[PDB]
């Protein structure tokens, strides 16, 4: 890959109205001396005290090939669980023509790294020209908000070096 | 149940699950139905849900047991949860690699 263009798949004001998008920080990922997270995933939380059902979509309509990156959380406690998605027994379901999966979140006291006893695991697929990406789960999803549309060129690759630029 | 890494250097662990034929036999070696079995680490994470069939007959038994392993780095702790059919840990090993070293398979004599 060459190209690249960061677009807001899943706008982060709009698209979200029956979920909340802004409680989603952690200790774990600091920034300026503050909670934060990544600049392209939102951490989605119950509205209030209710996490409604999921069912969102996205079509390809920048011609090229889009990759698109999700996760997964996993808490530490069932208490964990009903704390930040209220349901219990959640699944998730990411499906298109090319991805069909879902994920039943499973909980455990893994060992505490960072600060952090649960686990987050991160995925990602690519979306081919006309083809839609189906997003549905009642708990422990942490939406896309930035995707990317890319080409690639051919000749490039990655280097591991300390050497100055 | 946890272990935590004193050795210095890495650990492998050793485990299985056991899947029993029928219902009964669950029953009758664990008592709880629907178990779970969990082993957790900084490299492991996952998460056995013990599965139940008449697989055919094998060395005098239509049950199945997979056998896992994994390495544990130095200052991680391995922790182990379940509510049945789980053959736990006893003998593990701490190692160090060489180098040049294989496997040979033959029959010459040593």
């Amino acid at each position: 890959v060459s190209s690249f263009e960061r677009f807001e798949i899943f706008p982060k004001t709009s698209s979200w109205p029956n979920h909340d998008s802004n409680k989603g920080v952690t200790a774990a990922c600091p920034h300026a001396g503050a909670k934060s997270f990544y600049k392209n995933l939102i951490w989605l939380v119950k509205k209030g005290n209710s996490y409604p059902k999921l069912s969102k979509s996205y079509i390809n309509d920048k011609g090229k090939e889009v990759l698109v990156l999700w996760g997964i959380h996993h808490p530490s406690t069932s208490a964990d669980q009903q704390s930040l998605y209220q349901n219990a027994d959640t699944y998730v379901f990411v499906g298109s023509s090319r991805y069909s999966k879902k994920f039943k979140p499973e909980i455990a006291i893994r060992p505490k790294v960072r600060d952090q006893e649960g686990r987050m695991n991160y995925y990602w697929t690519l979306v081919e020209p006309g083809d839609k990406i189906t997003f549905e789960a009642t708990g422990n999803l942490v939406v896309p908000r930035y995707a990317f549309a890319m080409e690639r060129n051919a000749g490039s690759g990655i280097i591991i070096s300390d050497t100055p630029v």
